[PDB]
DNA sequence: TGCATTTACGGGAAACTG
DNA sequence: TGCATTTACGGGAAACTG
DNA sequence: TGCATTTACGGGAAACTG
DNA sequence: TGCATTTACGGGAAACTG
């Protein structure tokens, strides 16, 4: 809450504050010397047409004064380092961090508007001060004596206030909106070569004397040293317009930015790396978008630059899934340090942080979370019995290595179900009918619960393409438990030509002559078929009606 | 052959940045093989090394140079401690 | 304002190249 | 020879312009 | 060949700098 | 203010040169 907020601007008060007293003491000193020069000047020649002491002890104050005012800047001056340097290194970086969450997903970000103003300030604070640091030039530039107090501190104090706005405006220069393609907004890092992709610049020091002054330049892949060093590296050319001016217009409330649409990649064929099919690592490697300008006026002369998150390059969009799971890996374990390596040694992560970004998958895309006797089930495919939250799970296992018995890797299994959901099952998941994910033990388990007539949902572990499928319960006559029952799972194909849903309502199973039953009544704990989903349910000379069907035996 | 540090302030030695001493550095080696007709520039490097001060430190640095060893093939993937595997 | 026409992209499959 | 990646095109929907 | 003298390094502790 | 690293020096042993 205003825990560091108000700490951090209760000092930014502080040396608003220090500004305008050390003004004040700029008039009365720019008065002083004028009252000295008005006086010293009738005195010095008089004789052209009780003691008293004018000229001994007051002359005093034109140091004294000066002292005093060259003092109060220095004593401002370390007052603004610590300010800045809580501002830069606590402020923004933290608010960078809680970023690239909102990247992967998570907790969404707060505004750039409070730390714009902190910035803001602490920048027209530091335009005053070079302003005063030349009124005293000027007054050393009429009366200069022995030992001039605005002498020996003049170009130490000029050197100080410009190394301090420099480091102030070139940490200003930061990025909004990271690069994404708009036909896939919860996915920003993946690029595709033709496709349009879009990124907005955001600058913190809103002034207003830098209005179509700052001229924004994209570039890819600048001083990237994998380049040379691995072999296989692409490459690749941005194709849009890159050249845009930074402007207050457009962005409301200020927001001196500049958002680049339309900005395309095209592959470089030149042979040149000749593809490499046996070299490192496949298409997770990591690239960069790159930006850069400068800030010219009279003395002053900055150079500002930064760079986006690492981003992945792709052909097709038969690759994003892989993709992805880069993208979740690295912005998952991983600070800032641009790691383009990462992925040559790629580290491993903790099931107690992996799961809550699992989790975020699907709170992202839809309106639920995975629930806990979901991951559960998960982190166990993962680990093995012992799922501790510490256990370690490596990139490998994750994302390029067949699960215990089965022909796929286990993200690219999660990317299926995921799928479906967005497509298929939005409904039946925002509202929780589906159980999703459970192991066929602690099925059975929970099925000596009712009617011989209950029917979990369960998402299938045995398919790629995901696939939903139900399980229900008998009676058996033995006095017992039945051989329950599930069936062949539901995937797209089917739920094409009729929706999930309304399989439900008709479910059959037949014979050859004998009326078909209709073994699904109750949900889970107890819930009348007819009401839980009733509410999706589609509907209720000339042609007669015909409908689709699923049906058993 | 001797090791010297630079002293230039320069890096500033920051005692907060990402790496302590298992950074690994690198000795490089070139010539060429000049004749009629034939011009050609050879190259080659060490594995990574890691640079002490004194004997007290190499405990810890012989537990880098295990870890990368042991892990790698070769790749002289010089950042390897950012982010070091298991 | 509405309709015709063009565009941009997703997705599947074949073509490429190491 | 097989697998990894890219390219090509069809369809569908959205965008554009008269 | 043997002895004197100097050298190089290991190790501990204090000094440095962020 | 504390911790990380470097530097400084003493001792011991090896090397060097007459």
């Amino acid at each position: 809450m205003l825990d560091k907020q108000k700490e951090l601007d209760s000092k930014v008060r502080n040396v608003k504050d220090k500004v305008m007293c050390i003004e004040h003491e700029i008039k009365s000193l720019e008065d002083l010397q004028d009252e000295y020069d008005f006086k010293c000047k009738t005195l010095q020649n008089r004789e052209h047409e009780q003691e008293q002491l004018l000229l001994k002890k007051m002359y005093l104050m034109l140091d004294n004064k000066r002292k005093e005012v060259v003092h109060k800047i220095i004593e401002l001056l370390n007052v603004t380092e610590l300010t800045q340097n809580a501002l830069i290194n606590d402020e923004l970086v933290e608010w960078k961090r809680r970023q690239q969450s909102a990247c992967i997903g998570g907790p969404p970000n707060a505004c750039l508007d409070q730390l714009q103003n902190w910035f803001t300030i602490v920048a027209e604070s530091l335009q005053q001060v070079r302003q005063q640091l030349k009124k005293l030039e000027e007054l050393e530039q009429k009366y200069t004596y022995e030992h001039d107090p605005i002498t020996k501190n003049k170009q130490v104090l000029w050197d100080r206030t410009f190394s301090l706005f420099q480091q102030l405006i070139q940490s200003s220069f930061v990025v909004e909106r990271q690069p994404c393609m708009p036909t896939h907004p919860q996915r920003p890092l993946v690029l595709k070569t033709g496709v349009q992709f879009t990124v907005k610049l955001r600058l913190l020091v809103k002034l207003q004397e830098l209005n179509y002054n700052l001229k924004v330049k994209v570039l890819f892949d600048k001083d990237v040293n994998e380049r040379n060093t691995v072999k296989g590296f692409r490459k690749f050319n941005i194709l849009g317009t890159h050249t845009k001016v930074m402007n207050m217009e457009e962005s409301t409330n200020g927001s001196l930015a500049a958002e680049f649409r339309h900005l395309q990649l095209k592959e470089q064929k030149n042979a040149g790396t000749r593809t490499n099919e046996g070299p490192l690592i496949v298409t997770e490697e990591l690239h960069s978008l790159s930006f850069e300008t400068q800030l010219c006026q009279p003395g002053l002369v900055i150079d500002l630059e930064t760079t986006s998150l690492p981003v992945v390059v792709i052909s097709n969009v038969s690759q994003l899934p892989s993709g992805w799971a880069s993208i979740l890996w690295y912005n998952m374990l991983v600070a800032e340090p641009r790691n383009l390596s990462f992925f040559l040694t790629p580290p491993c992560a903790r099931w107690a942080q992996l799961s809550e970004v699992l989790s975020w998958q699907f709170s992202s895309v839809t309106k639920r979370g995975l629930n806990v006797d979901q991951l559960n089930m998960l982190g166990e495919k993962l680990l093995g019995p012992n799922a501790s939250p510490d256990g370690l799970i490596p990139w490998t296992r994750f994302c390029k290595e067949n699960i215990n018995d089965k022909n796929f890797p286990f993200w690219l299994w999660i990317e299926s179900i995921l799928e479906l959901i967005k497509k298929h099952l939005l409904p039946l998941w925002n509202d929780g009918c589906i159980m999703g994910f459970i192991s066929k033990e602690r099925e059975r388990a929970l099925l000596k619960d009712q009617q011989p007539g209950t029917f979990l949902l369960r998402f299938s572990e045995s398919s790629r393409e995901g696939a939903i499928t139900f399980t229900w319960v008998e009676r058996s006559q033995n006095g017992g438990e039945p051989d329950f029952h599930a069936v062949e799972p539901y995937t797209k194909k089917e739920l094409s030509a009729v929706t999930f849903p309304d399989i439900i309502r008709n479910y059959k199973v037949m014979a050859a002559e004998n009326i078909p039953e209709n073994p699904l009544k109750y949900l889970y704990p107890n819930i009348d078929k007819d009401h839980a989903f009733g509410k999706y349910y589609s509907r209720p000379t000339g042609y007669i009606k015909t409908e689709l069907i699923s049906v058993s035996e």
